[PDB]
């Protein structure tokens, strides 16, 4: 199994790049983060910055979560991030996504000891 920890930072993080490189970007990182392997994951987010950065998010503005949890911090600052979303004629094995890059707040669900992401929940 997966920490909650680990599995924010394989869903959720990309320091590799400053932004999505190009329209087949999320194809690419949908598949290789293994969020196609037992489904087509409808909708992810990827944040291009510094995992200390998008860590440090938890010491950050504390704003509910869309399901009323109060863990949830939002980002002082706008982050570049890309959404990733099932578009088109994507059917499983065939997942197919949307690419749509964006500079915004992001807002995460935090957890334990050490204090770090476990969910990202929305960005506005």
């Amino acid at each position: 199994k997966e920490t909650a920890a680990a599995k924010f930072e394989r869903q959720h993080m990309d320091s590799s790049t400053s932004a999505a490189s190009s329209s087949n970007y999320c194809n690419q990182m949908m598949k290789s983060r293994n969020l196609t392997k037992d489904r087509c994951k409808p909708v992810n987010t990827f944040v291009h910055e510094s995992l200390a950065d998008v860590q440090a998010v938890c010491s950050q503005k504390n704003v509910a979560c869309k399901n009323g949890q109060t863990n949830c911090y939002q980002s002082y600052s706008t982050m570049s991030i890309t959404d990733c979303r099932e578009t088109g004629s994507s059917k499983y094995p065939n997942c197919a996504y949307k690419t749509t890059q964006a500079n915004k707040h992001i807002i995460v669900a935090c957890e334990g000891n050490p204090y770090v992401p476990v969910h990202f929940d929305a960005s506005v």
